[PDB]
């Protein structure tokens, strides 16, 4: 069986699409429109549940476009084989909370938002829109063997940057 | 040989346990009780040394429970095949150092500590306890071939978020 | 074919060297000398273009020596199979911007720079030198199947730190 089961949990959810043929990642879409303040942590719900087969792991990881342009930090999620729950994106707006305020919100391309209705926001605040690609899923085979205590092993020695 | 050798280096160390059958990660325990101040970086010693076989890599990576609840940031460690040293967890308390102080320390579940003896700590300080699961190990097969200079290759072009 | 094609784009580029025989990563060299201010984000150009074969992914990831010693944060890059562009290192100097200033710049080993010509820099500023190993490349096989909507699946339930 060379197929992965994908289950949508709501109308807000969307089917993950792969960009190119040789590409590794499945672009994951957001199911909600959230505003993240500086240093604010949240879990972005995808409303998408997947089933990874045994002997594999899913890497719900950051997209290189958004992560290099914005202060949005995604902690790569290790989706266990047999985890049939809602995939949540572990996000953090790492932008400095320098107490300053602006009238412009920022999107996932670090662009000033063009709101007709004026509001005051914290400097370095971002907005994730619904149906917006913020993360991607990369499935990679694992290796989980048995483990036993040993006094010594069956070499690089015992070396955190031994060289420079 | 479908077995991985695990060597404890002290009484403070503990054997890494896998949660479920289909799960990818081996939950790694802390061997020391450390207090991390805001923006303080440290290497948490596990007192556990493992031997990954050639053609594989170990990912000493963050647990999704602690990383989403707390400001504790673990930089995923790429444990080389044949590295028989003490596994160290590359940690950083990324919480804002806003100079404020509180009498409550925080644990790996972001809960106020109930200390009977009163002390003053920096706001957003965390404590890792001994024998506490803060990180996990995921072994994944690699691929290391020979490499040669080429003027041109044998396509996605030369594209950092070409789409959005 | 058990070979990976590596293409240098300039004289500033260098051939990635693997440290040991059992090691997973290819140490990636910098092609430019950049100074990163506190909280400053940049893309460090390697001037190196590689071609990963289909069914694999490249992990342009942080070196454990530099990442544990310095506030330099590298967001692991997922180099798609068939991406023949310049490998860019997604970097962020995560050091606090506490407005303080010093006369000493810091290198990738967190050491005070010994400049004969005196200058004023921001506290916690780092310098990447040309031909300096700041990141590494780890190639790991992937698994990309077809995907179809399912009402229910063919278990760990729907569980973000169910245990602690
Ligand atoms: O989080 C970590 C990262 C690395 N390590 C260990 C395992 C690994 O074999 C070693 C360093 O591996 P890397 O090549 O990833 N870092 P670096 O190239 O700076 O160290 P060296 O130059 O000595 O290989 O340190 C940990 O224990 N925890
Ligand atoms: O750190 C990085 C990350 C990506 N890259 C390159 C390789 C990869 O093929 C490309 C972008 O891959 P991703 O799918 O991971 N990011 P994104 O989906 O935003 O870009 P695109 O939409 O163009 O695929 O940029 C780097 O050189 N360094
Ligand atoms: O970013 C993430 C990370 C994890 N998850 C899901 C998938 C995974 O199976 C589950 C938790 O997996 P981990 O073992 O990596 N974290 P933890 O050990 O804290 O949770 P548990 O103890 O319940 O396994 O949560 C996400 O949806 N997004
Ligand atoms: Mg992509
Ligand atoms: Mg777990
Ligand atoms: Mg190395
Ligand atoms: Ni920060
Ligand atoms: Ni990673």
């Amino acid at each position: 069986t060379n197929t992965l089961q994908v289950k949508l949990l709501s109308k807000n959810a969307r089917m993950p699409e792969r960009n190119h043929k040789t590409d590794a990642g499945y672009d994951i879409f957001s199911a909600e429109t959230v505003v993240l303040e500086p240093q604010e942590k949240a879990v972005i719900k995808t409303d998408v549940a997947v089933s990874i087969p045994e002997g594999y792991v899913g890497l719900l990881t950051s997209r290189s476009g958004v992560s290099s342009k914005t202060h949005l930090v995604i902690e790569t999620g290790k989706i266990d084989a047999g985890a049939h729950g809602n995939l949540g994106i572990n996000i953090k707006n790492d932008h400095e909370d320098d107490k300053m305020q602006t009238i412009f919100l920022r999107n996932i391309d670090n662009e000033k938002i063009f709101e007709k209705e004026r509001h005051l926001y914290k400097l370095g605040s971002y907005r994730i829109e619904k149906g917006e690609r913020i993360a991607q899923l990369v499935i990679v085979p694992i290796w989980t063997p048995e483990l036993k205590q040993v006094e010594e092993f069956e070499e690089r020695g015992e070396k955190f940057g031994s060289s420079g």
